């Protein structure tokens, strides 16, 4: 309770781990092999989150780099969550579209240079190379939400009306919810230092419900993720 943005860390624990409690008990009982794939990826996702967010309520998360002049607080352990669930995230909108398997490795391989490079960003010491990696890691997501948008043009024709229902609202929520995350980390305590780190947290806070039980809630709801079957 000494930093200030404490409450946003406790929060998130709670958001994460509530909505992991919620996907595990809505999940059970389900035999539909494809049905199985989605709430295991989507059910993991909020499991990681809720490890990563109380890891830095409890202070583990967090590390103190010198840049500026200063001693920086730097929460290290958004990467070590989002490492993992970003990739997990682009492979729900993947499966839905029955995407091929080279478009699922360049989603997965842009999206571990995407965080990769922010975690360089994020430790780096010289305070104006951390901008050089916040522009690679945004050409990264860049890509990403390229693909997400012209990369699915040869599964339109045999995609079941309600798999491109959902698929286009994730993909509408996934492409504004992640832009986001470049210009909060730009504005805040990791880059230009004109947005407070409590302020950060609770935005970042935001994004991640969003992004994670918010996105899950609208998928694991659809009837898209069940083969069709009689
Ligand atoms: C916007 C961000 C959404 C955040 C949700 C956190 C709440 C945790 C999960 C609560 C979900 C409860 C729910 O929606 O359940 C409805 C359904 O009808 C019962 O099976
Ligand atoms: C996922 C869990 C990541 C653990 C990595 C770790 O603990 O190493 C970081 C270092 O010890 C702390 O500055
Ligand atoms: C001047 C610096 C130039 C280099 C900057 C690199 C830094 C990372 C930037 C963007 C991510 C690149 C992602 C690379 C993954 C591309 C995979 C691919 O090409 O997939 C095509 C295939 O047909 C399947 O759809
Ligand atoms: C496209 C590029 C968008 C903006 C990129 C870089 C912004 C760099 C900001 C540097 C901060 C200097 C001022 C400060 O120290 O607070
Ligand atoms: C320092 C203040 C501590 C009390 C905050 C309690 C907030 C819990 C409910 C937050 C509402 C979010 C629900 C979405
Ligand atoms: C100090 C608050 C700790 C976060 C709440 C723990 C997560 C509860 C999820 C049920
Ligand atoms: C506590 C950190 C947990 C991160 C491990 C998550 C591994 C995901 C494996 C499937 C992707
Ligand atoms: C200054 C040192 C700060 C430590 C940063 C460590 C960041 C590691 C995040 C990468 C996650 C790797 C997961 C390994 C499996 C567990
Ligand atoms: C780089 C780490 C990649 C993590 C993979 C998470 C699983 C989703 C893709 C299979
Ligand atoms: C202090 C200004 C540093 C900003 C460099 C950002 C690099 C953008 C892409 C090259
Ligand atoms: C039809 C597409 C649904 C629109 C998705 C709304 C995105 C809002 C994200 C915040
Ligand atoms: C001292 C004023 C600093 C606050 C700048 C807020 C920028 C928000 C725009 C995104």
């Amino acid at each position: 309770t000494g930093r200030p943005e404490w409450i946003w860390l406790a929060l998130g624990t709670a958001l994460m781990g509530l909505g992991t409690l919620y996907f595990l008990v809505k999940g059970m009982g389900v035999s539909d092999p494809d049905a199985k794939k989605f709430y295991a990826i989507t059910t993991l996702v909020p499991a990681i989150a809720f490890t990563m967010y109380l890891s830095m309520l409890l202070g583990y998360g967090l590390t103190m780099v010198p840049f500026g002049g200063e001693q920086n607080p730097i929460y290290w352990a958004r990467y070590a969550d989002w490492l993992f669930t970003t990739p997990l995230l682009l492979l729900d909108l993947a499966l839905l579209v029955d995407a091929d398997q080279g478009t699922i490795l360049a989603l997965v391989g842009a999206d571990g240079i995407m965080i990769g490079t922010g975690l360089v960003g994020a430790l780096t010491k010289v305070y104006s190379y951390r901008f050089v990696w916040w522009a690679i890691s945004t050409a990264a997501m860049l890509y990403i939400l390229y693909v997400l948008f012209f990369g699915f043009t040869s599964k339109a024709e045999s995609m079941r009306p309600e798999v491109a229902s959902t698929f286009k609202v994730l993909r509408n929520v996934t492409v504004v919810l992640w832009s986001a995350y470049p210009v909060v980390w730009l504005i805040g305590s990791e880059g230009a230092g004109i947005v407070p780190l409590n302020i950060e947290t609770l935005l970042f806070m935001v994004l991640d419900v969003s992004a994670k039980v918010g996105f899950g809630l609208i998928l694991l709801r659809s009837r898209a993720i069940f083969g069709e079957a009689e």
